[PDB]
């Protein structure tokens, strides 16, 4: 009936802010070559205050080399001794976002790690401060080289924790003069790290935030009775149509009245890595589309506005918040100053479901909800009102503003389902807009790379999605013809989150191919066990990449060749022998159309009409048999959709 808001009584929790996941993986891979100015616009779209998303928070992997569910993520320490801070683009995306928002809040999380750290074991807790010791550095290089102060530290993605390692990070921490570093933890469920912070006071003293992943909305007692921040690290995760950005526009809301969580960070920020890898399309907007400079602003880019172009991290939230009498809810905060923001959700069931968890049907209805500020928020006279209705839709429209002249501090609204209102006495607010990007097109039909660039603005060519392994622009100034190469630098397996493959992969083009033909010059650095190999009609990745099937034509140093139809080698469709030994460039063909592949070593045929399962589709792809060094260079691709 009547909601009274009200600050005379107190406030509840400060406000943390809202945010993404870049990482985990490989999710912001097609944005680094969008052309500008659309790769400018996007990132205004995600960062720029008083514009698009405007989000308070980015976090972001730290790369450990191996697959994070849409491809894998360079390290800062390939192996012992190494130490490069220039590698992927984590560091670049985080300057971006700091040059819109000098205020944006930066988080860092592992979700594997280089293979070394594990010292014969696929185990980052062997050696405490070994792996301590290399998160620590990812920090020091990120305000050594890039100027960034990395505000939270978590533990290991979803994995378990070791109450001794967040002891040991936090002295390591200390001892290198990043006090002011916070920890969040676990990164998982609620427990087992909220029973424990309550068992062991050194524990509880070293752990800032409980970070929880896909909550429901929902806490635990033993969290409530921590005291600490708790936040949802991890949420969202579905497609961003309208029913993906109800998903979030009823968890921003729900997750502090239901939970007592103070800040709600999707995965992930942008969807820039191929649909048809895992969770496709499931960022807070689309730019997948590099090659044609076609972008999205999907609608949960103004779900986000509609909370955090009037709010800040710093904000309380008031005591008085919660579910609307015929469903939907509200959450109301001030700044202490005399702002006020009210933010109303009636977000329908049917078009707000989530991936994790699924919610039992709830009913939403028409309703008229009147609401009434006592205390220091009687004196507020004038609000603005910003709307949104999902599903045919009206996104982040500034209706006329609502006036509380009569002295009653009161006014009722009609309230519909799948709608949202913003109301505020902060004027600031917009919708950011730049003209429509080009249209949509498929990835080209013809494809080259010579990989010639001599101080590339990334560390990996454009376009390849590595799925295990990691693929890197390589210099050899010993050669003139393969001076500029790319080349696969793992020499050993990861401490893996996701089940990597046995054999490295970078897949590039269109999951739609059918008949294709690829060729790429290809370089064994291995003797006697060294293989390479190149692909068409590679169908899965990313989580998934062990699943992958196509048509793999295999080389290798001991003189011998296969065709097999997965890349775990375990299905043949030819094998045979081949002049070919380690140290010595080749070129390969292989060429699919409908039920037959053929294979060419230096354009001379090897086998031809062999038979292939049909129809069947995916991308094209290289790599090497294990975790070795090898070289690919001048790759070529013409494919019919
Ligand atoms: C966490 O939030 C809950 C509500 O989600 C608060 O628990 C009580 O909630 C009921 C029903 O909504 C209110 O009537 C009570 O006023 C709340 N109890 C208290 C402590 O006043 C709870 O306050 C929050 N817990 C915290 C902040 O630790
Ligand atoms: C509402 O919020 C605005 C923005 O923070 C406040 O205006 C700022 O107030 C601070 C200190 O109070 C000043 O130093 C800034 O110059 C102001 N900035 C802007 C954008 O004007 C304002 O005080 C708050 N109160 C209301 C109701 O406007
Ligand atoms: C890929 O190649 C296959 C085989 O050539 C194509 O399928 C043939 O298409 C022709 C003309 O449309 C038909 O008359 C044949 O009967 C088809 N062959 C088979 C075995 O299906 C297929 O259409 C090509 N796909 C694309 C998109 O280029
Ligand atoms: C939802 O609630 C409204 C209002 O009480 C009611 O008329 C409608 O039938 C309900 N729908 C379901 C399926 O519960
Ligand atoms: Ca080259």
């Amino acid at each position: 009936g009547a909601y009274v808001l009200d600050d005379s009584d107190g406030l509840g929790r400060e406000f943390d802010g809202i945010g993404a996941v870049s990482g985990g993986g490989a999710t912001s891979r097609l944005l680094v070559n969008y052309p500008e100015p659309y790769r400018s616009e996007i990132l205004d779209y995600l960062f720029k205050p008083n514009f698009g998303a405007s989000l308070h928070i980015l976090k972001v992997e730290i790369g450990g080399d191996g697959q994070t569910t849409d491809g894998t993520e360079p390290s800062h320490m390939h192996y012992e001794l190494d130490e490069n801070y220039f590698r992927g683009y984590e560091w670049w995306l985080m300057k971006e976002a700091k040059k819109r928002n000098p205020d944006i809040i930066l988080m860092g999380l592992p979700w594997s790690f280089p293979g070394w750290l594990g010292k014969g074991f696929s185990w980052p807790y062997v050696n405490l401060q070994l792996t301590a010791y290399y998160v620590v550095r990812w920090i020091l290089g990120a305000k050594h080289y890039h100027d960034l102060d990395i505000d939270y530290i978590g533990i290991w993605n979803e994995r378990p924790f070791d109450a001794n390692y967040i002891k040991e990070l936090r002295k390591m921490l200390d001892y290198q003069g990043l006090q002011r570093v916070r920890i969040i933890a676990s990164d998982n469920l609620w427990e087992p790290i909220s029973s424990s912070l309550l068992l062991d006071q050194e524990l509880w003293k070293v752990v800032d935030v409980i970070g929880a992943h896909y909550p429901g909305t929902y806490t635990v007692w033993n969290a409530k009775m921590s005291g600490k921040k708790l936040w949802s690290s991890e949420d969202f995760s579905t497609i961003n149509s309208n029913v993906g950005a109800g998903c979030w526009s009823r968890i921003l809301n729900q997750n502090y009245i239901n939970g007592n969580m103070t800040s709600t960070i999707a995965w992930n920020l942008v969807a820039s890595y191929y649909e048809e890898l895992p969770y496709g399309r499931s960022g807070l907007m689309t730019a997948q589309e590099p090659w044609s400079g076609h972008y999205v602003v999907a609608s949960p880019i103004w779900v986000s506005a509609h909370t955090t172009q009037f709010t800040q991290p710093g904000w309380y939230y008031l005591k008085t918040v919660g579910h609307l009498e015929k469903g939907g809810s509200y959450v109301a905060l001030t700044d202490g100053l005399g702002n006020l923001t009210i933010i109303i959700e009636t977000m329908s069931h049917q078009h707000s479901m989530c991936i994790r968890p699924y919610l039992p049907y709830y009913n939403v209805s028409h309703q008229l909800a009147t609401f009434t500020l006592k205390g220091s928020l009687r004196e507020i006279q004038e609000l603005q009102v910003w709307y949104t209705k999902l599903g045919q839709r009206l996104h982040f429209k500034q209706l006329d503003t609502l006036w509380l002249l009569d002295g009653s501090g009161s006014f009722t609204l009609e309230l519909e389902e799948d709608e949202i209102f913003t109301l505020t006495t902060l004027t600031t607010g917009r919708k950011g807009s730049y003209p429509p990007p080009p249209s949509s097109k498929p990835f080209p039909t013809n494809y080259k790379d010579d990989f010639n660039v001599e101080y590339p603005l990334f560390s990996e060519a454009p376009n390849f999605a590595d799925q295990t392994g990691v693929f890197e622009y390589y210099m050899n100034n010993e050669d003139r013809e393969h001076r500029f190469t790319l080349r696969q630098v793992l020499n050993q397996r990861p401490i893996t989150w996701a089940a990597d493959a046995s054999s490295t992969i970078s897949v590039i083009g269109d999951h739609h191919w059918t008949n294709m033909t690829v060729q790429c010059d290809v370089y064994i650095e291995t003797p006697r066990s060294g293989g390479v190999f190149i692909a068409g009609r590679v169908n899965k990745g990313g989580i998934l990449i062990r699943s992958a099937t196509g048509v793999f034509f295999w080389i290798f140093a001991n003189g011998s060749y296969r065709v097999t139809a997965d890349l775990g080698g375990w299905i043949t469709y030819a094998s045979g022998h081949a002049d070919v030994t380690a140290k010595r460039w080749y070129t390969l063909t292989l060429g699919i159309k409908g039920y037959f592949a053929f294979g060419m070593l230096n354009g001379t045929i090897l086998w031809k009409n062999v038979r292939v399962k049909y129809p069947g589709h995916g991308w094209a792809a290289i790599g090497t048999h294990t975790f070795e060094f090898a070289q690919f260079d001048n790759f070529r691709v013409e494919a019919a959709r």
